[PDB]
């Protein structure tokens, strides 16, 4: 149907906007602490602590399969990156502090992304 095509164009354009959002958030992580999944070879107890691991690469795979239907879904995965880190690592660690800085800086980007998603529809 033409309606199904129109919906697919909207999903494609959301995917475009979320790709740009993902790039901007990841630039707020120049240390690359959140770039890849926590290694279960190197942190073998991780899944005892963290039930839903997340990282920028895993988000990027979901994005390229147009697997985010709306901004809320995408924000959920970004919040897991931050929140997982802030639970597993103590306040006095470079990892925790990196997550705080990512959250604070990412807030700015996400605030305007929400406006754009509503604005364009």
């Amino acid at each position: 149907s033409m309606e199904q095509v129109a919906m697919e164009l909207r999903l494609t354009e959301l995917t475009r906007l979320l790709r740009s959002v993902l790039d901007q958030l990841q630039d707020k992580d120049p240390a690359r602490i959140f770039a890849q999944p926590v290694s279960l070879k190197e942190v073998p107890d991780y899944l005892d602590h963290i039930k839903h691991p997340m990282d920028f690469a895993t988000m990027r795979k979901r994005l390229e399969a147009q697997g985010y239907k709306n901004l809320h879904e995408f924000e959920e995965d970004f919040d897991l990156i931050i929140d997982n880190c802030m639970k597993y690592n103590a306040r006095d660690t470079v990892f925790y502090r990196a997550a705080v800085r990512l959250r604070d800086q990412g807030g700015v980007v996400l605030r305007q992304a929400r406006r754009e998603v509503d604005s364009i529809g």
